[PDB]
């Protein structure tokens, strides 16, 4: 697009801020408001502006709810078409929770600071569910989740590029696959729910460093859940489409892995516990002895997190229950 470039008299482009599959996000000064912001620019082929169109009227539904809930997720100031480009202008936001784990060398940031960013998603969450809205992010990740100022730890979630609103659903191969829910892994219609997986997984991660379910595809991503969780519960599989795909059911109407030529632990026995090494001084002790850190701070974290990683989307922990858990209180 070129720096320089001076857009209806009121956006001058600066820089490129960031490329998606959906085209290209760049910093612009506006004019009229006499400040920066950020201009998502929409590809000119049908798909990315059909889905972009769903993104601008799932942003807007969200701005006509003035609550204090809705300042977790990134403005959208306004839209226009220009030069058969679909552009959205945000609030600029700064870097990114992939960037800050890539700054900490993939160690992980402070079980305080994880503390402070699930609770604004949390909050973020809460407001999507709003009856009115009832919007499914669908692509909750780190790279996901901007700091609003690079001195502090507020953050807003960006991209709602996927998002549908339930009973809206377009696609079933939704998530990126590490933050892919078990529920959609299985072919099942989705809700809410599985922004609330994502987030779990998210949380542990930002705590730790590293994904905590990095699959190399679908049938690898089910086995490393299964690794930590243990085989899914029976009610779940026998209402699955694509059960078959990971496990296989036995006479006793009892379901196990599939196994492929090994070259995965059994399941269950890669204990959540361990991971976060909640007796053993926090991830690879690295936190041993720092407050903040304590046995007690870690039973409390791993209890949300279980909770988050319910198989079954009817009993996984909802937002509001999530905020009055006892790792949130003083
Ligand atoms: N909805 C949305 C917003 C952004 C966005 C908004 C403000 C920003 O400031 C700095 C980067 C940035 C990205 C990116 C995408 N892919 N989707
Ligand atoms: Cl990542
Ligand atoms: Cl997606």
């Amino acid at each position: 697009v070129k720096n320089g470039e001076k857009w209806m008299d009121r956006y001058e482009i600066d820089s490129l801020i960031g490329k998606g599959s959906f085209g290209q996000v760049v910093k612009a000064y506006d004019r009229v408001e006499q400040e920066w912001v950020a201009i998502k620019i929409i590809k000119n082929k049908k798909a990315f502006l059909n889905q972009a169109q769903i993104e601008v009227r799932l942003l807007e539904l969200m701005n006509k709810h003035d609550t204090e809930m809705k300042y977790y997720i990134v403005h959208l100031k306004r839209h226009f078409m220009f030069r058969n480009h679909l552009c959205l202008v945000f609030e600029m936001l700064s870097y990114n929770l992939y960037d800050l784990l890539r700054n900490t060398n993939f160690r992980g940031v402070s079980l305080n600071l994880t503390r402070k960013f699930a609770q604004q998603m949390c909050t973020a969450l809460l407001f999507l569910a709003t009856p009115e809205l009832s919007i499914i992010h669908c692509d909750l990740k780190p790279e996901n989740i901007l700091l609003c100022n690079p001195k502090r730890s507020a953050i807003k979630i960006v991209d709602f590029g996927s998002s549908c609103q339930l009973g809206q659903r377009i696609y079933q191969y939704i998530q990126s696959r590490f933050y892919r829910s078990p529920e959609v892994l299985l072919g099942m219609p989705y809700d809410l729910a599985i922004d609330m997986w994502s987030l779990g997984c998210i949380l542990v991660e930002m705590h730790t460093g590293e994904p905590l379910f990095s699959g190399a595809n679908e049938v690898d991503q089910m086995n490393k859940i299964v690794e930590v969780l243990g085989i899914p519960p029976a009610h779940i599989l026998d209402q699955a489409p694509k059960a078959r795909k990971f496990f296989e059911k036995l006479p006793d109407g009892t379901w196990n892995l599939k196994k492929t030529k090994d070259g995965y632990k059994p399941p269950g026995t890669r204990k959540l516990h361990n991971i976060l090494g909640v007796e053993t001084g926090g991830p690879g002790g690295r936190r041993a002895g720092e407050s903040g850190h304590t046995v007690a701070d870690y039973l409390k974290f791993k209890d949300l997190i279980l909770r988050m990683l319910d198989y079954d989307p009817k009993t996984r922990i909802q937002p509001y229950y999530a905020l009055q858990h006892s790792f949130f209180k003083k």
